[PDB]
């Protein structure tokens, strides 16, 4: 009637449905040792479990962003999987007007997703089906902190994977991390714009994925974060799979950087450029985009107090990017000995100081990161770039 | 080396921090739940058992902390209260605190409504401050909350250097309200005191020196806060607003509530003459807030589209208000280009305007008091 289903260890009352999956799949709320879990029952005729991959996940350290499959058991006609019981899917996070994000903010969230995914790829495993619904939010712990974990991995298909809208194009063989990095890109933009898809509406989505149409209409060219984000997503959702950035690669990116990390970068650059010829390849590179970034003369687009105190020292070109970079490194390093007025059109440090400049020079950070490869090694830049 | 005095019991070692005048506060146990207990010298503070009983005979308030029980030993007094996680001090000051969680405005709303609970019963706090405002522990499912504390006791001058109302040096609800203002600015400024450093604080309070240096005038929200804060902390006791009076203020309004007002006005002003006091009043500050002509300070599609009708001035606040009430009420029929520069609604649509007209909301709220008593405006105003 409405009697409980065992197939122990797993157990669940069949009225406790959490939601339907694709091909006659269903997910209920159940029980395990005695802790709650969610049990998902897949028709062995529709989906194919990859037990070896998981046996591989267990015998390698746990990642806090890749969900745990507790056990699995078979009844005569069904496959039952017990997994960490979660509270919601990205979908609600983004789209539920009143969802209570709690602690975590979109960028950390994406940092978590991408980190977990990177771990999966570290074990030569490809998810093949990322999307808001396969990226889940934990319930709150004792300390109340909530996190995010990717799911429904290693759970393939028999008699094409993925979901209309999120399918890397080149899948229309044995896939490769490039696919998942496409799906990632989409979710990234989905989260940031607060619901919009880059491709960009249910019905046209896959068609437009095939054609290569993007939108990205939310990313303006005058905002620092919009620029740094677009620079990445545009590259993740790239039509050419061999252009899509590696997993860890996406993790070093400027996009995730603290304000402190940002400003710290800005400086660390400057300290190289002194004692480097301007005819030189490095500075010539840093000045290629030049004027556009600096708005012709950067002195004309900052505060009057700051141009006065700078004035008192000259040796700041103003159409020059490098001079804008040391100008920062100095106004910063001598910060304590500054006039007060000047201390307060910026300040304090690092957050307000950096934001001053990136607010005025949206293309600054992006441009500077892109310029300052060539120092992929240096022994020192390994914190901002990846050398391998 | 455990200490009983049941039903309260605590380890003397589990200390949570020293309070005033010799007070010490430990982590103990009550029924079998964890609690905080504080031991006071009966000789230095005076508990008020009548006040607490009264609060206890009354419906709980979620933002006013609970006293479970109290017990005297030969030489001390011990008090058992809900065990909280930290004070407003840490919330503001601790670079990595995990907030987690909850926004400053609802935080101050919470503190205020509790306060108003206290004043509902004719009971005044007298020593409000960050250290006397606590953050609950994460609950069953991870939501944090803020409650006031250390009330109902006294001293055998009340308050703390930095937070005492001016007239208490040389009481009524006005005193708390001042301390409240102080905290509001402390919290919004992320650390700064209005008066505004430990030593010059009380002095300056007597003198009247403020700062509010963090409130620009070009930001809708700063203008809103400042306009209220400055009034909480006002030198004159008769000027400081009622407790729940402060709960009705725009400072706490949702985007949607802000917008609903904007509109709820236009629908009032319309179909009345300009000789009428109301309109003439609304344009008192006029040109400056609309920026001479607001038509020149809005987005391009929107003027292009608002060209097609006007009949719209640009030196008229009422015409900018009407504008919002039309462009919103027809949002559906707008040209997509236009629908896209604002929207969705209410949030993005109301910020379109308040981003560019910082004094717009403030200005209108003031002018429109004239209709304080009307059925439609009680949700916005106080009596
Ligand atoms: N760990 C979980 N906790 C709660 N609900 C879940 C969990 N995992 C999956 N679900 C629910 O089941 C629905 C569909 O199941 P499934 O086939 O696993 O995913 P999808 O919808 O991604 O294809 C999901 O949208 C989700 O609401
Ligand atoms: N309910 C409580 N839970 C946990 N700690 C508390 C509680 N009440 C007070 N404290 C701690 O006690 C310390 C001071 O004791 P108290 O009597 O409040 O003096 P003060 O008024 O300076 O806070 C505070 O710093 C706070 O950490
Ligand atoms: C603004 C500024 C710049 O740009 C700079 O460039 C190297 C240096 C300094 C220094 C060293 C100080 C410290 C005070 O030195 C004063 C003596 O100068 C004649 C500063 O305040 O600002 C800069
Ligand atoms: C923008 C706008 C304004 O300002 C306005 O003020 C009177 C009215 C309208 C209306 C009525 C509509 C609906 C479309 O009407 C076109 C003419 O037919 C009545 C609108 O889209 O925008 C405004
Ligand atoms: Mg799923
Ligand atoms: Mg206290």
């Amino acid at each position: 009637e409405t009697r409980m289903v065992i197939v122990g260890k797993i157990s669940f009352c069949p009225k406790d449905v959490l939601g339907h999956g694709a091909e006659g799949t269903i997910v209920y709320k159940g029980m395990f040792d005695n802790r709650d879990v969610a049990v998902k029952r897949i028709l062995p005729e529709c989906f194919s479990f990859a037990d070896r991959e998981v046996q591989l996940l267990r015998e390698s350290d746990e990642h806090p962003n890749v969900i745990r499959y507790f056990c699995t058991e078979k009844d005569r006609q069904f496959q039952y999987i017990a997994i960490e019981l979660c509270a919601a899917t990205l979908q609600e996070y983004v789209e539920q007007k009143d969802f209570a994000h709690l602690g975590l903010e979109p960028i950390t969230l994406l940092h978590q997703t991408t980190s977990g995914l990177a771990h999966l790829h570290s074990l030569n495993i490809v998810h093949r089906d990322l999307k808001p619904h396969n990226i889940l939010l934990s319930m709150p712990n004792a300390h109340g902190r909530i996190k995010a974990m990717i799911s429904d991995f290693g759970l393939c298909k028999k008699l094409v994977p993925g979901t209309e809208g999120w399918i890397a194009p080149e899948m229309l063989d044995n896939p490769t991390y490039t696919v998942d990095i496409f799906s990632a890109g989409c979710v990234f933009y989905y989260v940031i714009s607060e619901g919009y898809h880059p491709f960009g509406k249910s019905l046209q989505r896959q068609a437009n994925i095939l054609l290569g149409a993007c939108n990205l209409d939310c990313f303006h060219s005058d905002k620092h974060e919009d620029v740094i984000a677009r620079e990445l997503i545009e590259k993740m959702i790239a039509m050419d799979p061999q252009q899509r950035p590696s997993a860890k690669h996406v993790l070093k990116h400027p996009f995730f950087w603290s304000l402190e990390k940002q400003l710290q970068f800005f400086q660390d650059v400057s300290d190289r450029i002194e004692k480097e010829a301007l005819d030189g390849p490095i500075v010539r590179q840093l000045e290629r985009g030049g004027r556009a970034v600096v708005k012709m003369d950067w002195r004309e687009n900052i505060t009057v107090p700051l141009q006065t105190d700078l004035r008192k020292f000259r040796t700041y070109k103003g159409g020059s990017v490098r001079d804008l970079l040391r100008a920062m490194r100095n106004k910063k390093h001598h910060y304590r000995e500054l006039p007060v007025e000047v201390q307060e059109t910026l300040g304090s440090i690092p957050d307000d100081f950096v934001r001053y400049f990136t607010s005025r020079f949206p293309h600054l950070l992006s441009h500077t990161y892109q310029a300052m490869e060539l120092c992929r090694h240096e022994r020192l830049f390994q914190t901002y770039y990846w050398h391998e």
